[PDB]
DNA sequence: AATGTTGTCTTATGCAATACTC
DNA sequence: CTTCTTTC
DNA sequence: ATTGCATAAGACAACAGTGCACGAAAGAAGAAGACACT
DNA sequence: AATGTTGTCTTATGCAAT
DNA sequence: CTTCTTTC
DNA sequence: AGTGTCTT
């Protein structure tokens, strides 16, 4: 049966279950025959990826333009977050360029602070010269991202839902429709970045204000395992940080921090 | 603090957890004040109760066009599935005409047979005169689609991707990757046919061949409740079909059939 | 350390306390720093003035507000004087520190105007007038402005800027001098505004909780430091010893 | 490991990193020992740092030809006894001989840098050459503080073996040697790895494993191999062009 | 690439291998190119066992020191003018600038090097020194270096034009193009570069075959969600196998 | 050089307190 | 006899 | 008595005719001529 | 007039031999 | 001193 | 005045 059911993929390539069943092969083997034919094995999932987050405020920040035509003539936003944070500063601009992004950056750096480190995309209003001499300037460290996929960018874009969807709900309720009246972007603009920084999102335990001015660290955390390459489960970890999509974890040994994906960590004992 | 919730949501459309907790409000009311806020409608009511499923062999057909370069200048594939039997038939032509269904259509008959009924989408081809009055002689029903979003044949166009890649992994397979020669295309096809109808579809426990030539029909099916709109559960139902998604189940007082989620059934008793 | 803060007071012009307490400068030294230049409780009450500003045209008018005891400053360039002008230098203003309970103007006609009036009524602010000019109403507001008519023309003389600053730059002078101001000291203390302001700390450990334990009691002295998927780590506040337990035995604490 | 770190301190000088790491020992106690002495950017291979340096302690050989990879902070120098189109293209030899064959070369506008002799043999071994005044900050500014790193190695390391003012010529070559086996294989500073790793790739992967990439249509593409695979990012090489690009994990799968 | 591999050649006369490489020329054009070309125990570690030995090449006149690593296969010569027992001191001290601190050195017993300096010279690196007891797997090593050298001296000395002896101020300069040629350029029908052996995995694993065998020899390089790539030892082929197929090598 | 995000949306259980049906 | 339009 | 097994979970994925069309912003690449070197 | 669908895909659970 | 390649 | 890197 082993001999037949080879035949048989390599002709017809069949999967699995038909072999098993037809050919009285238990599955095992038949999925090894799958696994082991190089045409038939093009979906593997090979998944990963952390955003990351900063174990502290004014460590990590993300920073991206986007355009909401509502705020015409200057109908783009440039908006940037704190990942540990979670709070938001956004600032309106007619282009996009590098003075828009110091600007930008000045302002939130005037209401938050000076961070570590500003994690922007690949546009060429952040790989400027110029830009790289701001930053050169006020000492912070610059990272980029792949070049189309704004997936480590996360949690900004991220940011862009509520400052697009809480933009639309508080122009509509104060009656404008097509476009804000300029009078008045300013107000909505500052009502609408004072409602998502002083109140809580949703499920989350605290502001992200009082997550910014009193931030939670623990000094050494609780034991985790964490989920290690062979898919093994690994003691000698401790958990810094757990969110809902990642955690970070420090090795016991070397004071090493990392962030995982939540499914890769479970408590130690 | 009714009206101070409210007051508050009315300026700043505060989530619920955040007027809850600020004015103390119980859960139910300050969701309600969310509810009743007409620019922050969540909504989200999408009826999700969508099921284009038929009941005999031979009775609903589903065809669709679709383009795959590896068997050019004929690449244009014509699909038509049984959605009882899920037997898949497929002809290669160079363009999309009305000619082209008929042939794909009296190939599929010369095959399966006669069907009952054929469900499209409104194209060229299948909204001609021409089509209709080929229809017309032999008896076949017609039933197009929404002009656009086309998700009911979506058991159709899933099965191009069951169709499409056991065509790559029987070309990779032969080593033809970007054009499969002429010679070989038609024996391609009958190869992929073969492949799919005439053994298990992954977890499937008849064959299509099995399930078209012997299907399985019940004189009466057990009973069932289903769940109705005010979201009771409602007894005096019996199915008729339980599959993945989707059950078709039979009301015991009048011998009508619908097709419903299969989340909306329960076994009664 | 004197050139590390000579470059920091060329571009943004910190006052010698700070200088000396961040880069470790005696006071006389930091104090010369300063000299060689030739151009050189908390949300309970608020102070709001306007000032003329003809370099920050077209938008000449500012807007200033402080508070009494973090002496925070927040700032916004407006055209005109007008009531939409004010509720919106107030918004931005309650927008970086929140919502205070009190807010003293003067007698002005866009603080005593109908659109004015019926906007403290929504956000709950309490407002006070009299003289028109008092020493113990507008008194720290004017500082505020000699803070900022100072700190906006010599910044912009700093960066390159002598009669008018352009249209572009004038926002970035507005943050460069708010950060001049806010997160720098210009007094003896050791706190800055800002710090003054919002008391920054770090939670060392978590809110106390009560855990479920084996026998079914809920016993407390516990503090919660990790909650995570399914499960929670909390420590004992006497000991420091931690161990998990499932989410459903966790119950705040009092 | 405390006469370890003091063995080693004492004949290279090492900064604290490499102390802690070599002989198993915290920060604390290598910066102590630091303390305790008296005398104490996307790729590499692609940019250098040519200047001249005169060490009176190195003489009659007192010119030091000096060039540093910028990508790496790993050098190469050579003693000359004068300043001439030969010395140049001599020193450049045996840096190539030694880290390999760059790009481009940063200089300023010496005559030994804009002679025709120079510029033909900049010509036959393909190498970029570029002026300068110099004095600048992002360019030109790495090779003087690599002058600065060589005659203070070679000043700790001769007035450690007991030469004052002038270094004999009998023990000249070597005095040198000893400082780049301590500013190369060695890790001086604070960062994780050495000099010479901070050199090329390390060991350029002929061949990665075979993977598949998601293309801007979303289909999968065979043909590429995985040079590098971290958390985030993979490092992947089109076997028909040896390109290599970056790309989200979620866009790779095995391939075959 | 006709052009870059016969430009190549005829600067560098680099090895097939290494212009295939290069150049992206399959290996019946660069071996072809080496045909048109007129004068054209080994697994322990890298940085532990050195030969050195003297042997004169005339072409440099007025001497020539080689010391080679016996893993790597990189090899660093001085080119000392007088052959006494201090230029294998110094030129040991050059070599271990560039190839690093060795764990011992092996050199054949004579006059030069079994002096009490070169001894205390020994000791003070904290190098293991041991008189050669020049070995026959050596012999086509150290010996395999000296006319090595002599050979790509010559063809670059008279690819330049110099057919009896080099201008002393173009000898110091065609020491570095042989050193180049024979250490970053691969040499002969070897994968590895002299240098990609010098600064460079598995646990080692074994995996089960086709046939159902296990069988040893493999590396894995990539343990992925279901799948691994683990590496063959000898050819470097990689494939990868289902994770059930994979279990510790010893 | 440099990784996917949370803010909500409905319904499904487990336990106090009216309002009923004997 | 052109365009013009609705779908795939 | 533990471990080989054919079943769960619980998702990923892509079918929809084809995807590249344009703009802005900042930098890189190619090209025609002036003062210095040859 | 005319309803998002399944075949794989990985890693966790119940019946019988060395 | 204009016209391409990159990325958002 | 070749021609050549440097200017724009
Ligand atoms: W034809
Ligand atoms: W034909
Ligand atoms: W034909
Ligand atoms: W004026
Ligand atoms: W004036
Ligand atoms: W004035
Ligand atoms: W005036
Ligand atoms: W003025
Ligand atoms: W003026
Ligand atoms: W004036
Ligand atoms: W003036
Ligand atoms: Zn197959
Ligand atoms: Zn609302
Ligand atoms: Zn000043
Ligand atoms: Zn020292
Ligand atoms: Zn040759």
């Amino acid at each position: 049966p082993l001999r037949e059911a080879k035949d048989l993929h390599t002709a017809l390539h069949i999967g699995p279950r038909a072999l098993s069943k037809a050919s009285n092969i238990s599955m095992q083997q038949a999925r090894e025959v799958v696994q082991t034919c190089p045409h038939c094995n093009s979906a593997p999932a090979l998944e990963a990826g952390v955003n990351p987050r900063g174990l502290g405020p004014l460590q990590i920040w993300q920073t991206d333009f986007t355009l909401e035509p509502r705020m015409a003539p200057r109908s783009w936003l440039a908006v940037t977050v704190d990942t540990a944070s979670s709070a938001i500063v956004v600032t309106q601009h007619g282009r996009v360029t590098s003075v828009a992004v110091q600007h930008h950056w000045a302002t939130a750096i005037a209401v938050m602070g000076r961070p570590k480190a500003i994690k922007t995309d690949n546009g060429s209003c952040f790989t400027s010269k110029s830009t790289r001499e701001w930053m050169a300037r006020w000492g912070i460290a610059h990272t980029t991202g792949i070049p189309g996929n704004s997936q480590g960018q996360a949690m900004v874009e991220r940011a862009n839902r509520m400052m697009k969807d809480k933009i639309r709900v508080l122009a509509e309720g104060d009656g404008f429709m097509k476009r804000i009246p300029t009078s008045k972007q300013g107000e909505m603009m500052a009502k609408a970045m004072y409602a998502l920084n002083h109140f809580e999102r949703g499920e989350n335990t605290k502001t992200p204000i009082q997550k910014h001015w009193r931030p939670t660290v623990l000094t050494e955390g609780p034991p985790v395992k964490i989920r290690i390459e062979t898919g093994e489960w690994e003691k000698g970890w401790n958990v810094l940080v757990w969110g809902r999509g990642y955690a970070a974890v420090k090795n016991r040994d070397t004071d090493k921090v990392i962030w995982v994906p939540s499914r890769k960590v479970k408590p130690d004992i």
